[PDB]
């Protein structure tokens, strides 16, 4: 329950213990999921951009650029990773989805979708997570990895528990997010731990 | 037979045994051909797009990526590749025809012609095909090989047994078709092994 | 006696042995000349566009392909390259002119002029030419090299005993070339020896 | 005291000695600053591009151009760098901010944010500066390094004891920059040291 | 005394006698001049635009092009350097003055300014020159180097003994010079040794 409209998160400088915690109520196992935010940053090494572990399970649910242009998503410890032309640096809208029944995982990278790639087919993502940004979780909300961390900026979180169609992405991208009953922007109930600031949103 | 129009077939991932038969009555050796389909991948190695062995002949008739912006046609074991501009990673379309009686190949990618090859002038490809999407052929229907497996999105193949004319190729490339009598996405009879997954086509 | 409008010679293999012979009746030493042909070809080796031999005289008037972006002129064994920024592989149409008075030899690739050079100034081409497209002479007539073969297509050549003006150069480029009294495209006595094939223009 | 509205400071050579001093009255120290200026080099080399050193403190405020695309921000011998993509060689127009209470600055370059760094919160820049453009002090106004020199032109500077908003940022890139109250290019009062000739702007 | 409007100078093959001398009547030191004309060159390595000797003085007034994208102007001896970003080949339009009062060199290409750099400031170019296209001269009309010969195309040249301000400029480039006192392509007084060809000019 904070609005976070026109917003970012600043993660100023590389360490080891910059994050937010990023609170929800979710008690039943994932099937479906798609999960929408905006990225600007200038590091050229591999980094964290979403950190959803339980207990007992590293990499439940991570997000992860690899380098430029390459996009991986971690569903229970396994990975797909898809390509994309973008220019660096530069701005960026990520939007991800998973389907259990299928185990597709589309990456949509400034309203572009990439190639499908398929995963932990029948698999229920577990519930009770521990979720960061700014830093990559290796224990249940700790255990970080300077060399992984987020420096930058990110705004506009989304986290819906379905797949999202195309038409709701670009919405996302471009026009009126749907809300969202996992983790949504305008009501965002997070923790702040070390040196993160909220700034304007001031980049497109 | 099904009609996949807007749909696509998805090999999730790369493996030895994910594929696609597709099944059409040919009975009497082709003289002339034309093979149009569009393909979304991000792999850089080699890979089949389209294998069609007969009894004791491999490679009778394949088409090969063997790297970005270059396309193998092989007719009866011989090869021919034409090279192309395209950005990477990247939708396209592809349709290519073969003529017995000049021997020419012709690719056409999103449209464009690319420079015409020849051989096997005088040739006939054998009959009764198995016909493969996501694993090249070494046998009769078999001897897969991982490091030539598809690993992406096809769809809006067909194939007809004679040459198109640029008109029927941009028909074709613009979404509008002739009618197909090989091979025709819209009563398509096919058997999908393994991990193949049939989505919406969300990136034309 | 041809037509070959809206045609090409399709060389459509490496060989030493394919090859097109164009006749002419040209008995009287040339002292101007311009020559336009349109080509298509995904070689990155050295190929010859345009040969041009006389009895005892290699290299009397050559057309050249040193690699991308760079073009030659033989007169007489004496060469001259100009250079230009071309797409790889494209169509190119390319004209060429020279004038014994001056010496100077004028490339146009695609409409566009390159820097003037010059060479022979004085020196009158030999007449009885044997002129082949598709390999190289080092002999009248013959002494092809495969390494320097022409693969790919080839059409819309005209020769004229005069240095065509700029409004005409791109004339011809726009596919309307002036009446041409060596060789044309539209009235076409040729040879064609080993694998070349007669197809349509599709590329323009 | 003198309004250099469409002047620049040429630097036309390098050297350890060629420099200009900006003088403020500012005395009190900076908890939020905005520098913006235009400047046009075409140096490879790093430099510096303003330095402001107080007594006994070197790189008090710096701003340091180490490589094409890569800016950097010097606040008490502390530092943040952001890159961008940049043409070369190119004018530019450089505004930076920092603000104290947060150690956020806030680089945009030709009207474009970079991502946000941070250093120095809650820190307060001394004052009583020595202000030099041209080269870089290791010195209270002096110890110039040649291989730190600026050459090339440097106009439209402007300094403000507060963060500008994204809106006075454009308005400055856009030559209507409010005034401007630490330094003022339309009421600048500034001694030119060495070989630093005074010309009409004549690349914007 | 000739009128070379819609004409250039082709030097048409690298040697170390090709030249033309241009020949003022205007008889007196510079304090100021501009100088603009078109050239087109397909050479990589350095060469010489324009070379301005006196008795006994080696380098009096050069412009030198050191490798593409990099022009540098001698006065007495002395150089600077300024960069752009070119294509290559192509055509192009150079202007430079130079200011002895400030000794502020400016480099136009294609009617865009360079950075401003500095030599010479007080000095006087000496008068009676031998001025030479074509050729770098080492001696008082001679002493040429195979090595630094110009082989292309110039034309459009104008000398004035002022600096232009921007607008005229421009107006040259645009093919609208205003009259020029010190060398005039309209009455230029001009004298060909070796082989230079005066052609249209095609590639405006
Ligand atoms: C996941 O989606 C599938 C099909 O769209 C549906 O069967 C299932 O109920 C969804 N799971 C949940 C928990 O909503
Ligand atoms: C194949 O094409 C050729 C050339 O157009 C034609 O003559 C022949 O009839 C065609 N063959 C069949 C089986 O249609
Ligand atoms: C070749 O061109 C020159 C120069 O224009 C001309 O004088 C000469 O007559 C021409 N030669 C011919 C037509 O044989
Ligand atoms: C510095 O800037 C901030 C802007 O957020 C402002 O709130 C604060 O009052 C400023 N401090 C001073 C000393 O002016
Ligand atoms: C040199 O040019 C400047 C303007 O650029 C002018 O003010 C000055 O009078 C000129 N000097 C002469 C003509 O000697
Ligand atoms: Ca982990
Ligand atoms: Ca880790
Ligand atoms: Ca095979
Ligand atoms: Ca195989
Ligand atoms: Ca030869
Ligand atoms: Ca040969
Ligand atoms: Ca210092
Ligand atoms: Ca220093
Ligand atoms: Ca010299
Ligand atoms: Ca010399």
């Amino acid at each position: 329950h904070t609005d976070l409209s026109g917003k970012v998160f600043v993660f100023p400088r590389e360490s080891v213990t910059d994050h937010v915690n990023l609170i929800t109520p979710l008690e039943k196992p994932l099937q479906n999921f798609t999960l929408c935010f905006r990225a600007y940053s200038d590091l050229s090494r591999a980094y964290s951009l979403f950190s959803y572990n339980t207990q007992g399970r590293d990499n439940e649910l991570l997000v992860y650029k690899e380098r430029v242009g390459e996009y991986s998503l971690y569903i229970g410890r396994h990975k797909v990773t898809s390509k994309v032309i973008e220019k660096f640096p530069a701005p960026v809208h990520i939007c991800v989805s998973w389907e259990s029944s299928s185990g597709i995982a589309e990456f949509w990278i400034n309203g572009t979708p990439l190639v499908k790639k398929g995963l932990r087919q029948g698999y229920f993502v577990e519930a009770q997570p521990k979720i960061v940004l700014g830093q990559e979780q290796d224990s249940y909300g700790g255990k970080f990895d300077r060399s992984q961390s987020f420096v930058g900026e990110i705004g506009d979180l989304y986290m819906w528990d379905s797949v999202l169609p195309p038409e709701n992405i670009l919405s996302a991208y471009q026009g009126t997010p749907l809300p969202a009953n996992i983790l949504d922007w305008q009501a965002l109930n997070y923790e702040i731990r070390g040196y993160v600031i909220i700034k304007p949103l001031v980049w497109v």
